[PDB]
């Protein structure tokens, strides 16, 4: 993964969880990585020492990626920042609470589908541009890569199927963005994360079990003829 | 499907299209069929001429259920008119315009998303009460039909990206409501087509034609039957000709 | 379906369970059912009593379709009797035994991929040039219906691998007869049943239950615009 | 992927193609390669001074694994030299030659399904009890890598329905394998190539050009490292420049 060195990545929902666990692993091979969220971490500057610590660099940007004019600014700030965009990671998504179909309300369909559906539609939108710009210049491919689920699959647990719908939503919405895209030289691939004896390895992962994955997608050297696929990480909770 | 005789069968978007076909061949097996559509047809009355001609009853409603309140308003005077609803056919959809991904804006996601996605939800939200009430009384089973797409397996064409998107959501959610809803007796199914009624998609169509609402009707009658397919839950049938083999 | 009467529907191992079922409901439509297994049932006037009490009529072939020479001698009989054929359903199969992969030897392998997939090719081999008859001289499409199973999808239960494999064999062979016969107007469809808390619906599905899928995919006013598809007849037991 | 130093990586098919470059790349971390074909490469020392050259070590070992004998006696002769397995990746396979169904006689599919069905399934067999104990010894988890193909999702091409229904049962094996043998913290995955190294295809490829063998192995360096990949069993990752996107 020589060629991550220098590729400038933005990861949304990338404080915590699988996203700063996938930014310090991507800075391991020299990756200058743009950090998200919709609150102020505590303490930023040690995420960013995690990021230089491990060979890369990086910054933070707050901004709440459930609505469409922080994307914008988001894309734009990162731009400011680093000249460019080589990777979009969309990570940032979640239940964003539990609800049987007859106690959901409009509220509730909205959160969740701004949270995990005009999130990704929009930071995807506005990237474009800055990832097309980015395979002309390097002569190989950009990429977006985008945290999916188990749930769009197999529609999820009792009383997170909206939240199971917009991760099936995603899966396909990459599917047509082959088709426009790929054109242009922009890769888009989705891991897709599990949720304990259901699993065949009789346990949950952990985020260090998740972020390689992310790494190949990212780089053109070890995925540049794959677009439009989903790797499912979880122990064979689903074998699809 | 003599078991159709009577039952009260609910279609949105059922004014033209495959909701028209569907409601016909249901009348001909006596079903009662609630006719819909977010705008007047310019003559309801011939319309429920041709489900009594076929063999079968029914009513027209008007409603546009990309609105929440107008799904438990049609559900509401739909069980004013017969006291309860048998199956659901979630018909109404579309692809309500089309936009490479750098010229789509906040109104098209949520027009496409209105009309794809909150109606079936608030729609099937609003029948289940009744569904299950239905299943109880008869006791076989109650039933919801979907229409899906061929999109939402496959990435839509150029432009249709958050319609197809809006048909996986639609297939996904359908496997949620079979593990909350199988206990109460009802079932979900999905018809999904491909390309009803240009040459480059025909090409990509092994019968090489579109397909015609009359080819269409039958799968939703089968669907609709629990004598026909009352252990059949959670699936989706794909009519399109060869143009998808999942 | 008013369009079954006078057809003629060739099903391999129908003188008990789905196939004996599905004989019976198609001859409800008038339908003239060639029944067939590897050997001789008790009583075979009397399944015939049923298929013509039903409405239709038929006969009984005996032939063992794991030989090649056998699957060519049942379709010459059956053509012979009935002047052609307007349905074939491929329901002859199963697990012939169960064995963990480190038991598994040669006559296993063989004995399990014979009676499931070279049976299956060898029977549709036979029968295409009556299909394509068939479809020819009504002007509308013949059929072809093969009996799958949802181990096709989720690699079935331990001992039964070699079986699920060609399951899942049979699946994707049926997505290569369509390319190649559809512009012969012969059509393709699997009926896939299930195998009790892992089913929704908390049951074993019966032969009832499975005999209107056949029925609807024979019939080409139902499901003549149907082609290269797979309905799963479970109880929710897997929503793909 | 320093984990993968000193793993022992027996690849069927491996003098050629994707199997000798996915070798390369494996020999890049320190792996000890078992290279293999059916016929004598006309010079084995070459090819084992590029696993060297590398950075590697291993050796080459003839079998016919169309044969269950030959399959015993390849799994034996790479554990006499290397005294066990921790990568066992089936790459041998391939068409076998194409034929319209109506052309297809018992050599044919007999032919194809040896090649691609049963060869897979008697590696796999001898291998398993090298690699359950590998794993046992390591305390991590050994690995089967399995070369598929977009043909077993969609049936492949005219004349390649044999070989198509083959691939599908290798991947539909693979899932029945999961629940075997997880218990014995041995994982499966397989690279399902599209189109590697025509204008028709080409034009089917969002990508537009067929994949290089270069592109392919860096997937089976992903699933041979227990580092990488130890929580990821029982998955396709298809490469194929978008041909499919299932």
């Amino acid at each position: 993964f020589s060629d991550l060195k220098g590729k400038r990545i933005l990861i949304t929902g990338s404080t915590e969880g699988i996203g700063m666990a996938t930014a310090i692993e991507l800075a391991r091979y020299g990756a200058v990585v743009g950090l998200n969220s919709h609150v102020d971490p505590a303490d930023p500057a040690l995420l960013l020492g995690k990021l230089r610590e491990a060979g890369g660099d990086g910054a933070f940007f707050r901004a709440d990626i459930t609505k469409t004019a922080e994307c914008q600014r988001l894309v734009s700030a990162f731009v400011e920042r680093f000249d460019g965009i080589d990777v979009l990671i969309n990570n940032a998504g979640g239940l964003a609470g539990r609800s049987n179909l007859e106690n959901i309300d409009d509220a509730f369909y909205d959160r969740v589908m701004d949270l995990n559906g005009r999130s990704v539609l929009m930071m995807t939108k506005f990237a474009i541009p800055h990832l097309r710009a980015s395979a002309k210049a390097s002569g190989t491919t950009s990429a977006v890569i985008s945290t999916g689920s188990i749930a769009a699959r197999e529609g999820g647990g009792i009383g997170a199927g909206v939240y199971a719908a917009s991760k099936a939503w995603l899966h396909d919405i990459h599917r047509n963005w082959v088709k426009e895209f790929t054109k242009d030289s922009i890769r888009f691939n989705i891991v897709a994360p599990g949720t304990a004896n259901s699993i065949p390895m009789g346990r949950f992962g952990t985020v260090q079990e998740l972020a390689p994955a992310y790494v190949f997608f990212a780089s053109h050297a070890a995925s540049g003829y794959i677009t439009g696929q989903i790797l499912d990480v979880n122990g064979g909770q689903i074998c699809p």
